[PDB]
């Protein structure tokens, strides 16, 4: 037990609250979920000790590989005759390099074999691995060489990949032995169906206390019975009664049967003031616990503050549950009681139901059929029928489904199983109050076809809160989410937590598994629940989830708990030179920081640990001379470490990351997540539009971390060394010669890129100190802080001003008249035509993204806006001459 206080102090740290505040927690679901959750520890642990040391070194260093070892054309014909030079590092005191021309797709056990057949010509294959020069970056499972993201990037950059040869016994001995040790709580009328309650739907308001406002007059109760957004009935008001005495003892009345109650219904409710009718405090309950229990008895729900902007009386899309902070308005309910415990029905007397019904509507006669418009006959299906199904499932998830195409969805349901992708706007279709329907819906899920990651992911948003359904979505994960795209969409995952009724659920054990299972998916799972800490409505939630992480990720925990220190170190300094010191000359607050971080607490907990932006990059010791005061807002941090790592020179010497603490970094992870996946769809089309996804980490609250693009300059920064000939001179004179033409097209590319990216997203206003560029002519935005429909008709953040067009045109007078420019334009179109066909998937990855407490997204018409940028209800050519337009508007001619 000495082991596990110490290791309790550990998490403790790591988490930043105690773990004996949980074991505090009275709530039998929090208590079931710290047990039944140590079953997912116990398996990923089993896998890491399944083929030891190789294993554990494969859950440490896991492959950083591409999803396919496929090479778009134009990748691989950078490759000469599918052909790449490597250089392998051999250390045999000294350094001794290897020169390798071998093919794209060597597996590494080549590699190494063709670089010691060199080391001998100059005169075993299984007891080494490939390391890259400068990071933990190892190569240690049998992919083709050119999957390697690494690698991938060399060819793409035209770049040198520096290998280094490694003895498998200097890491496997490097790597510690961790023993999971199951903690200390490890060790721990009548029953009836819901089917059978024969009774309508009754709660009763009882009395609110803590209800302190300024003497707002007439108060009541607003109550709704809700299925994810749907509302399963009318909404039910109590009576007017003043703030003075919150009373009510009132029985609303609801028109549903309780047989009829779907699995994830809820009760949504607010204290509402009075026509002006306003918003108080609001609060959510789930009508059956995790138990499958239906709620009964007495009930005491601390409620929330309504979010500025939300002017609608309930609010079914906020969190569910009880408000942590006792200190707030508490609405006293009681429920129905049946004189038994009331349970909802097991998936046998679902399925036995769902049968019966398909049967009873296979006898249907025509007339019978014809009483319903949910009701068709298996014969009676034509191929304009099916044409137009299959013309709905093409439809974006923001496209409005008539009643109409509901009921016709509905009555060919079994027809809609050979078009699978068509199953989220089949579950909108269902009538989620009838038993009879959800019984029928259920066994359609069970047995339903699966469908792509991207496609599922959509199913796991607040759209979609039946278990079953989300329970196929988690099974599609499982079987078809790769690695590399679940690192690419785990802040989306992370979220959709959020919108789990319980906390024991399918999706928190694919992720904790995962997890537990990958070190750079834990050291990202661990860093998104962390910095989501302050925020009361999941700190229960991510803290428990966080729990479970910490106990079973073994060593990690300590390097964690480095990364934590450090962190917790720079938030004290930077909360001091913003209360204490923010008058001050930079001068004096510079003096004030340097003696501050030489003191020994805080010099060694920010030295020797590793980057929270990427793992692999080792940050040493810190150099004080090169750290510094940013002259922009929130004045941020300029931090530097050198690379501890043998062979730092081949990658970088020093490790730059900017430190800001005061403003929101969340949107503009998401915009950067973003920009990457556009990048993605261009290059695999055979579009070369190179973006700069520059890396950004939230690491608390409006705390965070960016990536430093070495030798990149603001526009502002370029100019003040002015004509607008200036930007084309510096260009001009940093790639003088023949390479001249090479950054003018890297420039006119990159700027294609980022027109198209920032009108379809809407990005905050462009300018001269937010638009950088690279030496070599690589243009990139930054700072993302804004979004969407932010303003409030659509905007071009990034109007081209005389100094692009200049660019663009090699220097030519008439810019807007050149064949560079109608080239341009041609890479706009195309870029901007390719979003386009992908539009599901960055509507998804927003929706997923709303219970994020994010100013520009709370509704599901901030996405809209990207309905409206894409124009997505036009046709390809008037959507093109849209965009053509709104250019046009903006540079007032041209296009
Ligand atoms: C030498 C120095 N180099 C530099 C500066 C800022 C960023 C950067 C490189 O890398 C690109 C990523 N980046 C992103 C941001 N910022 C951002 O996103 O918000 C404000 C600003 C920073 F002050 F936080 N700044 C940089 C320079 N040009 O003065």
């Amino acid at each position: 037990n000495r082991e596990e206080k110490i290791l309790n102090r550990e998490i403790g740290f790591a988490i930043g609250m105690p773990v004996c505040e949980f074991d505090m927690v009275k709530d039998p679901e929090v208590q079931d979920f710290r047990r039944n959750i140590l079953n997912v520890c116990k398996e990923a642990v089993d896998l890491r000790d399944l083929n030891s040391p190789h294993s554990r070194a494969m859950y440490v260093y896991p492959p950083n590989v591409e999803s396919s070892p496929e090479l778009p054309k134009h990748i691989y014909n950078k490759l000469d005759k599918g052909q790449i030079i490597v250089v392998i590092w051999v250390i045999v005191s000294d350094k001794q390099k290897y020169t390798l021309k071998i093919n794209h797709d060597c597996v590494p056990e080549q590699v190494i074999a063709e670089a010691i057949r060199k080391k001998t010509r100059s005169m075993y294959q299984g007891k080494y691995i490939l390391k890259v020069c400068g990071c933990d970056e190892y190569f240690l499972e049998k992919y083709p060489l050119s999957q390697y993201k690494y690698i991938r990037s060399c060819i793409m950059l035209g770049r040198m990949p520096n290998l280094m040869l490694m003895a498998k016994e200097s890491l496997y001995s490097q790597l510690p032995m961790d023993c999971f040790t199951m903690p200390s709580y490890s060790r721990r009328t009548s029953t009836k169906s819901l089917w059978v309650i024969n009774s309508a739907l009754r709660i009763k308001i009882l009395c609110a206390t803590y209800v302190n406002v300024n003497i707002i007059d007439k108060i009541y109760v607003r109550t709704g019975i809700y299925h994810g957004g749907e509302p399963l009935c009318d909404n039910v008001n109590t009576q007017r009664v003043p703030c003075s005495n919150p009373r009510w003892n009132e029985w609303l009345n609801y028109d549903i049967y309780i047989p009829d109650l779907p699995r994830a219904a809820r009760l949504c409710l607010s204290i509402c003031s009075v026509e002006e009718h306003c918003p108080l405090a609001w609060g959510n309950i789930n009508l059956f616990d995790y138990t499958d229990t239906l709620v009964s008895g007495k009930m005491a729900l601390n409620l929330w503050p309504v979010p500025h902007g939300l002017e609608d009386l309930l609010n079914p899309i906020g969190v569910t549950g009880s408000n942590p902070n006792k200190e707030t308005p508490c609405l006293e309910l009681e429920f129905d009681w049946f004189s038994s415990v009331v349970k909802f029905p097991d998936m046998s007397v679902i399925e036995e139901h769902a049968n019966w019904s398909v049967s009873r509507e296979a006898g249907f006669s025509y007339s019978h059929a014809g009483l319903s418009n949910r009701l068709a006959r298996d014969n009676e299906l034509r191929e304009n029928d099916k044409e137009q199904l299959k013309a709905i499932s093409t439809r974006d998830p923001l496209s409005e489904i008539t009643e109409q195409e509901k009921d016709f969805l509905w009555s060919h349901r079994h027809y809609c199983v050979t078009i699978p992708e068509i199953l989220p706007k089949l579950l909108l279709s269902v009538k989620w109050n009838s038993r009879d329907e959800v019984a029928q819906m259920y066994c359609l899920v069970k047995d339903w076809p699966p469908i792509k990651p991207e496609q599922a992911m959509e199913l796991l948003d607040c759209n979609y809160p039946d278990p079953m359904v989300r329970g196929f979505a988690v099974r599609c994960l499982e079987k078809y989410l790769t690695d590399d795209k679940l690192s690419q969409y785990l802040i989306q995952l992370v979220q959709v937590l959020k919108y789990e009724q319980y906390l024991d659920n399918l999706l928190v054990r694919f992720l904790l598994k995962k997890a537990l299972t990958n070190q750079r998916i834990g050291h990202f799972f661990f860093w998104h629940l962390k910095s989501e800490m302050h925020n009361k409505t999941v700190s229960q939630r991510f803290g428990l989830l966080l729990e479970s992480y910490c106990r079973a990720c073994g060593m990690y925990l300590k390097h964690l708990n480095r990364q934590v220190e450090a962190m917790e170190k720079l938030i004290n300094l930077t909360d001091i030179l913003k209360q204490e010191k923010k008058d001050e000359t930079q001068k004096v607050q510079m003096k004030f920081l340097v003696e501050q971080m030489r003191r020994p607490d805080f010099m060694d907990a920010l030295q020797g640990f590793l980057s929270p932006l990427n793992p692999a990059h080792q940050l040493g010791n810190l150099r004080l001379e090169e750290c510094r005061i940013m002259s922009s807002a929130k004045r941020p941090l300029w931090l530097n470490w050198e690379n501890p790592d043998i062979m730092s020179e081949l990658l970088f010497q020093n490790n730059e990351i900017i430190f800001k603490n005061g403003d929101d970094l969340r949107q503009d992870m998401l915009t950067l997540q973003i920009i990457r996946i556009m990048e993605n769809i261009w290059q695999n089309q055979g579009l070369d539009l190179r973006m700069l996804p520059y890396g950004c980490l939230s690491i608390g609250d409006c705390v965070g971390l960016i990536e430093v693009v070495r030798n990149s300059h603001t526009i502002m920064q370029i100019q003040c060394k002015f004509n607008s000939h200036t930007l084309h001179q510096w260009l001009k004179d940093k790639n003088k010669g023949e390479i001249y033409d090479a950054a003018i097209d890297l420039f006119t590319r990159s700027c294609a890129g980022y027109c198209v990216a920032t009108f379809i997203l809407g990005i905050g206003d462009r300018h001269n100190s937010n638009i950088m560029v690279k030496d070599d002519g690589q243009l990139f935005h930054i700072d993302f802080g804004h979004f969407l429909d932010h303003k409030k008709r659509e905007r071009v953040p990034f109007v081209l001003t005389q100094d692009f067009l200049i660019v663009i045109s090699k220097g030519a007078q008439e810019c807007t008249k050149t064949r560079e420019f109608e080239r341009f334009q041609e890479m706009c179109y195309k870029a901007y035509l390719a979003i386009r066909q992908h539009a599901n998937l960055f509507i998804n990855l927003f929706s997923m993204m709303l219970g994020s407490g994010m100013p520009e997204l709370q509704s599901f018409d901030d996405i809209a806006y990207i309905r409206k940028t894409l124009a997505l209800d036009k046709t390809e050519q008037e959507a093109l001459e849209y965009f053509m337009k709104q250019m046009n508007d903006a540079h007032h001619g041209g296009w």
